[PDB]
């Protein structure tokens, strides 16, 4: 379910693989087409998530990303709280936070949120 | 630094290895003493801080919890999103979000916000 | 004449000191006002431009910048060469190529070519 | 990988110190073993060129040469723009610009371009 490619609405990608641990291991891409805006990713997700009084509820998962690789380091990380939903219609919708180094004066303004919901599609087109 | 043991101000703890690749990997305990409260820990750390319009600067960082182990499973997962500062105070300054899964119906309050500060020492008392 | 802060025509800025010696020193700014896109900047120019077949004429002069700095790795290095202009119209005229890094098979894209023109001030409005 | 004496394939040569701050330093010399012919040269190099998306690339560098010494003033600067392969066969594969002052009418004309290709070796023989 979990496990695959998912698409933000507004230009990233991330590939993740959910492990039989509840482990999530991956790369985000924050601009897809783009091999050089990609960052590794790794989280955890409710590796069973049936529920009686429940039925039908979506599965529990986070993900963090610090924005460094070879050609980037934003001095920030994002991490996103959210749950997968299956089926025709599947999608991780989430929030985030995202935290930047800052100093002690500027803590009070080092963290933003926002929220980004991921489909296994999104509309594509020939070059 | 970041590598070692944190306490937060409400009776948790966790244990983090910061590795050089910028990896977060431990345990985190919501019950300090309580060997069956202890879950996976995974995330991110920028390993570059440093910063030459910003000296002084904390180190950004994220990571996740499932809340699902041998003993419990509450079908969710926190994510912090925040900042080191090291010194004689060092401290771990978060904010974080627990999504737990949730009806479509329910989705609209299926993630909850909060804060932790995180310290390398609490006050602690012989037994 | 060349020291101070010159203005590409596309949001770009540098500071640079010509030393007596015919050394460029400085820093370039990718994007004005952007603190996390300063580069270290570096060159030299004729330190005795005066000629007596040619009067009037321009000072030639070359600077590198390496696009590393501790926010971001572009992996590549330009260069400026051209000549300043004095007078109420100062300018810099300068072409420039970027070079980046490539493996063998993709040398002969390596290096971009184009040109800037650098002037003392720019169209600028308050806040 | 840097450090070192480089040939070009027409009689010159220049020795450079690239350091650890990504500055490159030293003296061209465009008629080797012409102790006239020495000129300062400053320029900037990718001081970390590996990259996850293109293992194997080359070092982007540029450096500046004014052609201005105790015996010559050519009233114009060169500025290289290229990478470092190492290996074998070390190679620093360039481009050039070459901007002459010049009056305003000739500005036109002010800028050769070319190529070089420097080693670490070049035929040489005994005297």
């Amino acid at each position: 379910g979990i496990t695959g490619t998912w698409y933000n609405q507004l230009g990233s990608t991330f590939i993740v693989t959910a492990g039989a641990d509840g482990a999530l291991t991956g790369t985000y891409e924050s601009a897809v087409g783009n091999a050089e805006s990609r960052y590794v990713l790794t989280g955890r997700y409710d590796s069973a998530p049936g529920r009686g009084d429940s039925p039908g509820s979506g599965t529990a998962l986070g993900w963090t990303v610090a924005w460094k690789n070879n050609y980037r380091n934003a001095h920030s990380a994002t991490t996103w709280s959210g749950q997968y939903v299956g089926g025709a219609e599947a999608r991780i919708n989430t929030q985030w936070l995202l935290t930047s180094g800052t100093t002690e004066a500027n803590a009070w303004k080092s963290t933003l949120v926002g929220h980004d919901t991921f489909t296994k599609v999104k509309p594509s087109a020939a070059s």
